């Protein structure tokens, strides 16, 4: 195994053999990847179009340099609520929302309006440890793991990816090294034919995961228009055409629905958790709902339609009863109270 | 202008907006672009299939960085005999013998299996010499050699990240695009059919009288183990050809036959040739050289395909069995060796 040998099978439009992309992240992960490298063989990835194998060999050997939670701190019913890239505004609330209606919440980012952005703006404190992290979830029921803690060897491919700025395979590792693991949650991917290889990744781990993109291109569930589904359980995959007008939503404009810098989105939040009304409200709601119906997936026995209205129902309620911005002044006070 | 618009529209396969590659390339050749810059433009180039107009920006200010040879002293009919990589032992006789056969030719390359210039080397020739005294080879032997560190040292971050990489990209098209000495005609070789006919785009675009040759083998010269397309550019316009050596009376010969080696071997087998040795070897510096005299030719008439060919074959012959081709590179070695004094 060589740079020259599988960087030239990619150029070549060819899949890898089993391994190779195991061998090149390892390369990557453990300072042996010159910049030029890493990022050769993230453009190629990207240009070849990476499989499921691929990308699982990727995100696999990324996870086995991540420091892990503590043995059991993370409930095995956790959920992720996230995007590929933006919609971080989207993410953030949404992931605020499922949170207060009972379902645990880990997520995973770093400071780009990144993930941990938003965050940092509304008072959360990002930077921990995973034996607080695994505290966060245990007393608010919602945790943040930041990437540069949990994914130190993570950092030379960081940076490459920071040079470059182009997305490429990368921007899907995010997802899916998540180093809580939690087993179910609401994945969106602004590209549907990477969707579905994440999909299938997520399908031979056993997740309950919706794996979504906006038909608009949006890495959320749209409400401009229908989205594409993967639905991931047991797995398998049932794909799917999803279209919210069926549950009563309006269609939206895409421009009303973008997120902003991390002040605007701080503002936003603020706003949706206070019951502001409007398209920001709905998308929130409808992914919120969507991370609802994953954690439904892991133990009930529940059907996609009823598994739907019951988490739309949770959703706004979980808004109109204040319960999300009473867990997000919550999850502020935590912070502030470490000290 | 910037990377991540560049990069992204080579990734979503696009063909990037006017200017684009040159605003990357004086990026890469100024020292600004980052290692990581660099190989993602190169793979991302390649991979979307580079134009004849994206390679000309690259290729183009590539040239605006490099030395040039001193005025008036490269002759207005001087040819390259050069291929983009797989061939270097064939590609090195050929110039020899095309310079032997009253062709002024002028090389560019580097050091590497031995590279073009590294056979030379091994052989007594010096490689590494200013503009002034490539000017002089030129016109006391007829023949020169461009060092490329020599001439396009800002080129050294980019040749850098092509070593780190290993896989060949677009600008290993660069080489033939890029002589110092701007011949207007050669023979070029490329190891790959689609990329080659890009290169007799820019090539037509600088008006060039130029077979662009690619063996239906692989070999980025015209090869004598099958057939080879063709790409004749001249008057601005390209005529897309097959060739087959068995109409000149060629045997087909085997691929291992015309293996390259280490520097001291391809050394032998250059002395070898130039002494009159039949076989395959010959039989294919023959045809390159051939080629190449074709296509200066191209510069001063456009005289029919095959007597272009038969009378181009017959002066390689004459070049090499005569003894000319021996003796010119006796004078090129014998011009190294006064330079010192
Ligand atoms: C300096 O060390 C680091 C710098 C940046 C990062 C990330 O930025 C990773 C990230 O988002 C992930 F995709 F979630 F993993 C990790 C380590
Ligand atoms: C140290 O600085 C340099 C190192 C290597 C080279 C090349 O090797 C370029 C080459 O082949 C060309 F495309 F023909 F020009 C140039 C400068």
């Amino acid at each position: 195994p060589s740079w020259p040998q599988i960087l030239g099978r990619l150029t070549d439009n060819r899949d890898l053999a089993r391994g190779q992309a195991a061998w090149a992240m390892d390369q990557i992960m453990t300072g042996n990847a010159r910049p030029a490298q890493i990022a050769a063989f993230a453009v190629a990835m990207t240009m070849k179009a990476p499989t499921a194998d691929e990308v699982g060999e990727l995100a696999g050997v990324m996870l086995s340099h991540a420091h892990p939670l503590p043995a059991d701190t993370v409930p095995d019913d956790a959920v992720d609520v996230v995007g590929t890239g933006n919609t971080v505004n989207l993410s953030t609330m949404a992931a605020i929302v499922v949170a207060a209606a009972g379902v645990p919440v880990v997520k995973h980012g770093n400071r780009a309006s990144g993930g941990a952005d938003t965050l940092e703006a509304l008072g959360v404190r990002i930077d921990l440890g995973p034996d607080l992290v695994a505290r966060s979830l245990a007393e608010v029921g919602i945790g943040f793991c930041f990437a540069p803690r949990f994914h130190p060897s993570y950092r030379h491919a960081a940076a490459v990816r920071r040079e470059i700025g182009v997305p490429t395979v990368f921007n899907l590792l995010g997802p899916l090294t998540n180093p809580a693991r939690p087993r179910a949650g609401l994945i969106g991917c602004a590209f549907a034919d990477l969707a579905e290889v994440m999909a299938g990744v997520f399908a031979a781990r056993r997740s309950s995961v919706l794996v979504v993109h906006g038909d608009d291109g949006l890495d959320e569930l749209t409400t401009t228009t229908t989205s594409t589904i993967w639905r991931v359980a047991a797995g398998s995959v049932d794909k799917l055409t999803f279209d919210p007008a069926g549950f009563g939503f309006a269609r939206a404009q895409l421009d009303q629905l973008a997120g902003g810098d991390a002040q605007a989105n701080a503002a936003a939040v603020r706003a949706v958790l206070g019951g502001a009304r409007g398209p920001v409200r709905d998308a929130v709601v409808l992914n919120a709902a969507g991370a609802i119906v994953a954690h439904a997936g892991l133990s009930s026995r529940a059907e996609w339609l009823p598994a739907w209205e019951e988490g739309l129902r949770r959703a706004s309620a979980a808004i109109d009863t204040g319960a999300a911005e009473q867990l997000l002044a919550r999850w502020v006070r935590f912070g502030r109270q470490i000290l």
